DNA sequence: TTGGTTTTTCGTGCCATAGGTTAATGACTTTACAGAGGTTACGTTTACATACATTTGTGAATGTATGTACCATGAACGTACCATAATAGAAAGA
C-alpha cells in the first residue's frame, strides 16, 4: 500500500500544475532529504512568503475535490 | 412474251428565314473576419498584531562514595544414571 501510495501521489502531482508539484514536493520533503522551512523556501524561490501560503491554500482547495481523490479515499482508513 | 434501261412523281432530306431558354463574365448582397475601446474581478506584493514553539534558571530523584574494631581458621554441602561401537593412548609380557 505504501508503494501504491507513492505512485498515486506521483500521478496526483503529475496531473496538477508543474510548479504546484515542485512546491508540494520541496515543501513537505517529498523527493528530498530535508523539509525546508518557510524562510528557506523564501530564500530559494521568491521573497514573498504570503503568496506561498496562498498557493498552499489554493492547492488544498484543488485537492479537496472527490473526483481527483477518489483513489485516495480508500487510503484514508490507514 | 419476258427482262431491263429510261423517266417522272413524291415523300423525304438539306438549306434558310424567324424567335425563345439559357450558358457568360460581372454587380450583387450577405455573412465572416479583422480593428480598437471601456469595464470586471481577480493575483501578486506589502505592513502589522498575536501565537506555538524553543531557550534559560530552580526545586526535587538517585548513587556511587569509604567504613563499622570480644571470638569466628580446608572441601565438594548435594549434583548422577550406569546406551553403543571406530580410533588412539600408557603399559605388559612375548
Amino acid at each position: 500500500t505504501t508503494e501504491s501510495l507513492r505512485a498515486a501521489t506521483h500521478d496526483v502531482l503529475a496531473g496538477l500544475t508543474a510548479r504546484e508539484a515542485k512546491v508540494l514536493r520541496m515543501r513537505f520533503g517529498i523527493d528530498m532529504n530535508t523539509d525546508y522551512t518557510l524562510e528557506e523556501v523564501g530564500k530559494q524561490f521568491d521573497v514573498t512568503r504570503e503568496r506561498i501560503r496562498q498557493i498552499e491554500a489554493k492547492a488544498l482547495r484543488k485537492l479537496r475535490h472527490p473526483s481527483r481523490s477518489e483513489v485516495l479515499r480508500s487510503f484514508l482508513d490507514d
